[PDB]
């Protein structure tokens, strides 16, 4: 039983450009072969009749609370909500407490991940010391120990010099500067195009990969659409959960291509990201509410989900390439479900998805070949 087939599902990878009617073989941990009608002995077989069958989702964007808030959501939660959602890999932002500006925390993020055993943890460091805005962290004893990338996510960094410090040294170590999500002169209402556009200036001047974690308005989209062109690395994000200077803007961006992938912005709250909503359960059904409208493709969403993120933080993952690792989502996209006390994963409930019939749904997730979720 080192082998697994999952047969009769329809096959979606955009990273090989790869869609049909194929069955998957996963020996050892690993893709083996992709092909129509795979039979061998010693093999579980998972039926995906009528499932659709992709890489593992990636979300580069979750507040896990852990530590310090571990009542709102903690490791072991997250990582539940998140293989139950499709996500066999999920990116923590660093306003834990204590923050993750050190090499200890980010062991026992890694620590607690690999206990937990469901998805696979990859820790983001502060931009600063203390997420203060002053004094610029260790990126390099950070990244050694597992950072993947770097951000202040919950007070952006104002200084235009620290930034500026922040992407060179970002573009040495060959990963990404996350900038502009609030989370636990002044408020001018155009504050987020101007600092869209210092990230930009910067990121050009610097060579380093900035990511917009929000985006708000059309201008926002058109000034990072600008950069694109002018072969800038500049990447953003929006919250499928969150589409249900205009919303209707962020719908163009989603069409056009400008949005490179989704990210939920997962963000537990026990009140009720303003103040941020949870989002790991439902990215999909949301998700595929575009797709029902016409709106993306199901490749472009699978792409958005995958393939994309993965190119943003750098791993090797979001692809079903013959040898890489055997994270699968098999999903429904038909299947009709209700979030509620009765299916709900995280400690906190703060979504207004909650009650609301979903459209789509995951029937199995796996990671590196074994089953971490099953409906
Ligand atoms: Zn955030």
């Amino acid at each position: 039983m080192l082998k697994l087939i999952v047969k009769n599902g329809y096959v979606i990878d955009p990273s090989q450009n790869l869609e049909g009617e194929f069955d998957i073989l996963v020996e050892n941990g690993k893709i083996k072969k992709i092909d129509k009608n795979i039979l061998v002995p010693e093999a579980e077989i998972i039926d995906a009749k009528g499932l659709i069958v992709c890489p593992g989702f990636i979300d580069i964007h979750v507040h896990l609370r852990d530590p310090g808030q571990t009542y709102k959501e903690d490791i072991e939660s997250g990582s539940r909500c998140a293989v139950a959602g499709g996500f066999t890999t999920i990116v923590c932002m660093p306003n834990t407490n204590p923050p993750i500006d050190n090499t200890t925390v980010v062991n026992y993020i890694l620590q607690k991940s690999k206990s937990v055993g469901l998805c696979r943890v990859l820790p983001t460091g502060t931009i600063t010391k203390g997420r203060k805005g002053k004094e610029i962290a260790d990126f390099y004893s950070l990244k050694e120990a597992g950072c993947v990338a770097f951000t202040d996510d919950g007070s952006p960094v104002m200084d235009s010099s620290v930034m500026r410090k922040a992407l060179e040294l970002a573009s040495q170590l060959g990963v990404p500067i996350m900038d502009h999500c609030e989370d636990d002169s002044s408020r001018a209402p155009e504050a987020e195009e101007i600092q869209i556009a210092r990230d930009g200036i910067l990121a050009q001047r610097t060579g380093g990969h900035v990511h917009i974690q929000h985006v708000s308005t059309k201008l926002s989209l058109e000034i990072i659409e600008f950069f694109k062109e002018k072969g800038v690395k500049i990447t953003c994000e929006v919250n499928p959960n969150h589409l249900l200077e205009d919303r209707l803007a962020l719908i163009e961006g989603v069409k056009r291509g400008i949005i490179d992938c989704f990210a939920t912005d997962h963000a537990p709250h026990q009140t009720f990201a303003m103040p941020g909503i949870i989002g790991l359960q439902t990215a999909l059904p949301s998700a595929l509410e575009l797709y029902r409208k016409g709106i993306i493709s199901l490749k472009k969403l699978i792409e958005m989900f995958t393939i994309n993120p993965a190119r943003i933080i750098g791993v090797d993952l979001g692809t079903l390439k013959l040898g890489s690792p055997a994270d699968i989502t098999i999903f429904d996209p038909n299947k009709e479900w209700i979030l509620n006390e009765e299916t709900n994963l995280s400690k906190s409930r703060n979504t207004p998805l909650w009650g609301k019939v979903l459209k789509g749904k995951v029937i199995y997730t796996i990671k590196d070949g074994k089953m971490v979720y099953k409906d």
